[PDB]
């Protein structure tokens, strides 16, 4: 099971969600400003997008 992404760091929402959706179909994508304060509970089914001011993803995507 791969769980991150580097590789989408820079990318665009809509370009980084086709990637991950090819290797986790039944992801659950959530979109937040990064630096969003977030918690620990880890969600198997969640990947989290942190974007900058120019939409585009700003730190590693990973499972949880």
């Amino acid at each position: 099971m791969k769980t991150e992404w580097p590789e989408l760091v820079g990318k665009a929402v809509a370009a980084a969600k086709k990637v991950i959706l090819q290797d986790k179909p039944e992801a659950q994508i959530i979109v937040l400003p990064v630096g969003t304060i977030v918690t620990m509970e880890y969600r198997i089914d969640r990947v989290r997008l942190f974007v900058d001011k120019l939409d585009n993803i700003a730190q590693v995507p990973r499972v949880g």
